């Protein structure tokens, strides 16, 4: 199980970029109006 | 895909791993201490 956890390196990049862009967005907006 | 242009795709993951993360203390810290 080498090859199936921590081989997502290029995976994680894209997934990560699209989830993190719109965390950005949505903790700061979250933060602002808590 | 020229291939000079958009060939990038694995490149803008080192600098944004890098600076997407040095971010992710500071926008945090930032939108927390607003
Ligand atoms: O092989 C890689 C994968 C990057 C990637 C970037 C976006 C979408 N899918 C994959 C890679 C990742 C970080 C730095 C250099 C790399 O070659």
């Amino acid at each position: 199980t080498r090859g199936t956890t921590d081989n997502l390196i290029p995976v994680y990049c894209s997934i990560l970029a699209a989830v993190v862009v719109g965390l950005v967005a949505y903790i700061a907006f979250k933060r602002w109006n808590s």
